[PDB]
């Protein structure tokens, strides 16, 4: 019987471009009428000591389910979700809101998958990905 001298392995660590926050990866939208607009917002932080390059971007349009009596999720031709900004500079210890739109068409109930695609200003190649989602859904007032 012995104490142990063992670790578990670390080849990697989690470098300052890694900083970067959001509070919430998905939000979900109040019902919403076809053709009105719901209104929210997340936020990105910068805890880092550098200035980042972010972007914003959808992963695919957005999925829609209940749309009729399929059973069939489909994808939206438009987009039933908008973001604001959409990409910037964000100095260290600041922080983005990010003002975001739900603006359905039709009964559905819809999602997106989004990722921000962030940097370092001077270091392009230290990439760090935050996700977040978003849905909502539209109903006809009766
Ligand atoms: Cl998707």
């Amino acid at each position: 019987p012995h104490m142990s001298v063992s670790h578990l392995v670390k080849p990697m660590t989690k470098p300052p471009s890694t900083k970067v926050e959001i509070r919430n990866k998905s939000i979900t939208f109040p019902t919403t009428e076809p053709g009105e607009t719901s209104e929210s917002c997340l936020e990105l932080e910068n805890h880092g000591t550098t200035d980042v390059k972010w972007h914003l971007s959808s992963l695919a349009p957005p999925y829609v389910k209940g749309v009729d009596e399929s059973g069939d999720v489909f994808r939206a031709t438009y987009a039933a979700f908008r973001c604001s900004p959409i990409s910037g500079l964000l100095e260290s210890h600041g922080i983005q809101k990010v003002s975001i739109t739900f603006l359905p068409r039709g009964r559905g109930d819809y999602a997106q998958f989004w990722d921000v695609e962030c940097h370092p200003l001077k270091e392009p190649h230290m990439k760090h990905t935050l996700r977040f989602q978003l849905s909502g859904q539209s109903i006809e007032a009766e």
